[PDB]
């Protein structure tokens, strides 16, 4: 395997959000922009210095899709997912926290990885 593997799910096709489906979900419907989306996730910097999981809070992470409450890669990535799907996303800084980063959690120009389980989604 190669680091730059996965489907490029960016609109610009700049290989900045790469996705692999690890467990197939069900239903033909992905979430629409506006949906209240429920996930579990495990995230990290690619450099292995920080890890973050919804499981650390013992509760699902909830957010509204496409409202930019999360990084751009999540709005793009979760919109491709089906209920019950677990996916992996490798994210260049342009679809995460950019050259500014988000100190102290995220350094400048950081690449991020997430495993995301799409638990459920309901329309606003
Ligand atoms: C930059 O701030 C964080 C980033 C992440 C988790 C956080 O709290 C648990 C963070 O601090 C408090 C909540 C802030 C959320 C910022 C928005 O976060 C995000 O958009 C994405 C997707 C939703 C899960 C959280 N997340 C993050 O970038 C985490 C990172 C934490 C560090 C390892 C890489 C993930």
């Amino acid at each position: 395997t190669v680091t730059e593997q996965g489907e490029d799910i960016t609109s610009k096709k700049d290989r900045g959000v790469l996705k692999i489906v690890k467990r197939v979900g069900n239903g033909e419907e992905t979430p629409m922009i506006g949906d209240k989306v429920y996930v579990h996730y495990k995230g990290k910097l690619s450099n292995g210095k920080k890890f973050d999981s919804s499981h650390d809070r013992n509760e699902p992470f909830v957010f509204s899709l496409g409202k930019g409450q999360v990084i751009k890669a999540w709005d793009i990535g979760v919109a491709t997912m089906k209920k019950g799907e677990i996916a992996h996303l490798l994210i260049k800084p342009e679809y995460a926290y950019g050259s500014a980063g988000s100190l102290p959690k995220i350094p400048s120009n950081a690449t991020l990885f997430f495993e995301i389980e799409l638990l459920d989604f309901k329309g606003e």
